[PDB]
RNA sequence: CACCACCAGGAGUGGAGCCUGCGGCUUAAUUUGACUCAACACGGGGAAACUCACCAGGUCCAGACACAAUAAGGAUUGACA
């Protein structure tokens, strides 16, 4: 439970339609006040998705949430991309790089837990 | 036995001009069914479009669902001039 509970803050976020999944979507979404928590890959390739979304979320005003995690293929199952098959093993999905969140669909204590790790260590 | 037969009759039709239905001819198409009574102002069929089925052209999917493929560093949709 050492900071891999970001799945459950994302999973309750999806049920209240609050993930602007996708490089195009996220970049559009976080170029407004919608940017509420952001999740990034470490690096996929060629370093420029890494440059681009970081510079937009590093604006000179308060809107700087940023969380740095591992490769994208896991991350799509960490978000909602449907591969349930009513819990069956089959992965029919792809992996996203940048998920930006709006409104997080919840009141979770893990939601309480997560920002504090984002704030204090 | 019977004016969907005759008798004694009446009013006609068949002639004419138009209206309408069928065959034919023509047509890109002149959509089609029904040929004695028991087909032919019949399909309640008096069709400008629609009806509409025919002809000449142009859109759309309104091809459920399942399994594969594709694919959030975009599977696909819409459009101003
Ligand atoms: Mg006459
Ligand atoms: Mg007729
Ligand atoms: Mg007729
Ligand atoms: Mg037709």
């Amino acid at each position: 439970t050492i900071e891999d509970a970001l799945k459950v803050v994302l999973r309750t976020a999806l049920v209240h339609d609050g993930l602007a999944r996708g490089l195009r979507e996220s970049t559009k979404a976080l170029t407004r006040g919608e940017a509420l928590l952001v999740v990034l890959v470490s690096s996929v390739t060629e370093a420029n998705i890494i440059k681009l979304v970081e510079g937009l979320a590093n604006d000179p005003e308060n809107k700087v949430p940023l969380i740095k995690v591992a490769d994208a293929k896991q991350l799509g199952e960490w978000a909602g991309l449907g591969k349930i098959d009513r819990e069956g093993n089959a992965r029919k999905v792809v992996g996203a790089s940048v998920v930006v969140v709006k409104n997080w669909g919840a009141e979770t204590d893990e939601l309480s837990m997560i920002m504090e790790h984002f704030s204090q260590q």
